[PDB]
């Protein structure tokens, strides 16, 4: 539409997700199921049922459960279980962000590219967006002069993905900073978008814990392998936390009750989800990074350990097109560089089942020998 | 906020819902619990967490699975599943309808008082919006003919409540249909939010039913007792169900895979689900007749058998005092009217517990007492 453009990699997927033989477009980690979480954590399953069979499947928690502010405020230092609020996945807490708090005629800065909601919802709601461009010849991060560049006196919020869809790249602390006080001469909020934790070395804090007018949103999905019931937060100050929640019944009014059971006892276990995921991760990542070194054809910014990556494929046609041909003669799903307004580059998705990795990749390397 | 005001229920409940002790503010029929739908369906609870706790947890079925589709489009006449798109609630499918088709400078009319997405988003969009007011004299109907002083030649959406919040009152088919005249004179969609299923004997169509372009919303929280599952849906043509599809990403993704397997569930017994909530609108609803005839200072219209009801206080102060100062005094919680702006009214929700319904309305009572 005219104030809100179809969802670029929405409209890829529901085209052509059905069409995949080997699907490595999806950016998160292979999904747990219940069965599996009952086991990385030593629940007993019987207990979990019981409890909750006989749970009043009403609006519940309307916020998040005790035990979910909880365990999330603990993920951070310096949070209090006042400052989350649950929301329907980390779309839900961008959306409530965003909605929430951007004004008509308000002045915004996004990354960009980024997740489409961080600069497509703030336009919508009639937002003045300035882009601030990531750049492949540093780290596919932007420049810091730039933003000083773009900030205006009574710019409102920053939007940020750390790390960011699609290229992993992440912001570290001493780069944050240097945002942050750039952000703090004129008190924008920054939202940060940080569904995707670093398993890097890198020192990456959250946007709450190094500012004030921080905003972070997370969620269950990418980091912790449980997309399907739709549990994400926000963590922000009081005076913003206050502002949000009289108007979560535009979007959601609360998250599920089983959803909410589960996002309890996943986050209690959080450190045992981390270490399965971490063995996906770089396993994955070091048998793409082996591939992209034997590819001549292919090269890239390797993520910060993260379930996302962007890469370069020298050939010299469109990659929608690229990724067409690819999917309709070897049934291997990408997602392609321009639904990300950069052509030239794929969006790959490496921690799926490792064999779908290999193979894809087998298939890809395939499709390539065709243009040498 | 600017374009975008707080929602008024909402925040009245957030402040207050804490302390309650009889709470007849709730507009839903008393939730069921996993082990009560089980019950009802004839289901053998084992085989049901079998074939969860082997599910993976990822993003499951985006759309809603082909059984919740199916189920769906037999709720009504003329419907195919491929014109349903599942949603997290109502709230979500209200959302996803207004955001995907709104654009700045549209000409919208909003049923009013009404649930307050349906002319504040709009609004917020930059619609102008224009209200058709409901008639406490014509049986919180609105005026036809004055709907069509409100047309305009591009007016590109109508939204209705049927039944309506908070007032319970329902438009027929007859009635319908002449709306469905007056939209059709310039192609108009009229978007539904038709969670209120009437128990009524009135013949009442959903808005699909009677019109192309009618954009039904529903969910399973209020007439099935499910809220907890947030699971909704969008029924409307081919044409309006392929825009939506492009716009799920900026509000929900999908909803969750658990919340969908109960919704399979419960929509293959749904005919069990309204028997049960039949007995319990009835009771309760001659419960609440007879007090309303019994107490002098208040009356109402009947609602058309659904779990909301708007009654009219016959004592001269603002409703926001006199619910703060019955919630202070006997711990009862109504919505007061001016949060639908229609003060000398408050909300109240009766198909809750048949002994919290009586003891509030007898407290309620003693309350009164005061004022003669």
């Amino acid at each position: 539409g005219m104030k809100l453009p179809r969802f670029g990699v929405e409209e890829w997927l529901n085209v052509h997700e059905n069409s995949a033989i080997y699907d490595i477009a999806g950016v998160s980690i292979s999904s747990l199921t219940l069965e599996e979480l009952f086991a990385l954590s030593g629940t007993n399953p019987e207990d979990f049922y019981k409890k909750l069979q006989g749970t009043k499947l009403n609006y519940g928690w309307i916020e998040g459960s005790p035990a979910f502010k909880k365990s999330v405020s603990q993920l951070y230092t310096g949070v209090k279980p006042e400052q989350i609020l649950q929301t329907n996945g980390a779309t839900g807490a961008n959306l409530l962000v965003l909605y929430s708090l951007i004004e008509p005629g308000d002045h915004v800065i996004s990354l960009y590219p980024t997740y489409q909601q961080l600069y497509d919802i703030p336009k919508s709601l009639g937002a003045e967006v300035d882009l601030w461009q990531i750049e492949e010849e540093n780290g596919w991060l932007p420049d810091l002069e730039k933003l000083r560049q773009l900030i205006r006196p009574t710019t409102k919020m920053i939007c940020i993905n750390n790390a960011n869809n699609p290229t992993g790249a992440v912001m570290d602390r001493t780069y944050l900073e240097e945002l942050v006080e750039i952000a703090s001469e004129v008190g924008a909020y920054i939202l940060s978008d940080e569904v995707y934790r670093s398993f890097s070395e890198l020192d990456v804090p959250s946007i709450i814990e190094v500012y004030d007018k921080g905003i972070a949103v997370n969620s269950l999905s990418k980091t912790y392998s449980l997309p399907g019931i739709r549990i994400g937060w926000v963590a922000a100050n009081h005076q913003v936390t206050d502002i949000l929640r009289d108007y979560r019944d535009y979007t959601m009014i609360c998250a599920g009750v089983f959803d909410d059971l589960v996002a309890q006892l996943a986050l209690a276990h959080y450190q045992e989800i981390l270490e399965r995921n971490r063995h996906i991760l770089e396993e994955n990542l070091a048998i793409l990074d082996q591939w992209i070194e034997e590819e001549p054809l292919v090269s890239y910014i390797r993520p910060a350990v993260v379930s996302t990556s962007f890469v370069k494929i020298a050939v010299d046609m469109p990659m929608e097109d690229f990724c067409l041909q690819l999917l309709q003669e070897h049934g291997v799903l990408l997602v392609p560089g321009n639904r990300f307004e950069r052509d030239g580059y794929v969006r790959l998705g490496f921690a799926c089942e490792q064999e779908t990795l290999i193979k894809g990749l087998e298939k890809l390397s395939q499709f390539l020998r065709r243009f040498d």
